[PDB]
């Protein structure tokens, strides 16, 4: 296991646009689109993140390239976040990947507002840190895929997810 099939397995794969839990509209393995509810927007972001006119399907190379990219882009958000990269580098392997899974669903933004989950896994105090991590909207709205993510956390074994 490593995070691009981690994720693949927690996020899917659409070739034409849809909508995320949340109404968003996104495409490929969870790539989001835009925030707006505006199909042709979504479809103008498409064409320029792929270089072509898309009419809202893409290929799965295509996919695979934008997934690249996200994952890329998520660990260096963590890396050049003074707040994220300390604990990021106190992990293991394994918890590192349950650290970008976070990121890329909610955000740099979003996953640096953890803020008392954080110091517990930079203090390596794992069930503690499980119990801390379902107090959120994320698990409430999204508990199956948090129950994984947090499962990861907790035990540094891909268990979860086997
Ligand atoms: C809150 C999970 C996490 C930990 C380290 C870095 C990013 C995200
Ligand atoms: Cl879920």
């Amino acid at each position: 296991m490593n995070i691009f099939e981690m994720l693949r397995i927690d996020e899917g794969l659409r070739l034409k646009i849809y909508k995320d839990t949340e109404g968003y509209y996104t495409i490929g393995i969870g790539h989001l689109l835009t925030k707006s509810p505006s199909l042709n927007a979504a479809k103008s972001e498409l064409d320029k993140a792929i270089g072509r006119n898309c009419n809202g399907v893409i290929t799965k190379d295509e996919a695979e390239k934008l997934f690249n990219q996200d994952v890329d882009a998520a660990v260096r958000g963590i890396l050049r976040n003074a707040k994220l990269k300390p604990v990021y580098d106190s992990l293991d392997a394994v918890r590192r990947c349950a650290a970008i899974n976070m990121v890329f669903q909610m955000g740099e933004t979003g996953v640096a507002g953890f803020t008392n989950s954080l110091r517990m896994l930079q203090q390596k105090r794992w069930d503690e840190a499980a119990v801390n991590l379902a107090k959120s909207r994320w698990y409430n709205q999204t508990p199956n895929r948090a129950k994984r993510v947090i499962t990861t956390f907790r035990t540094g074994t891909w268990d979860a997810y086997k």
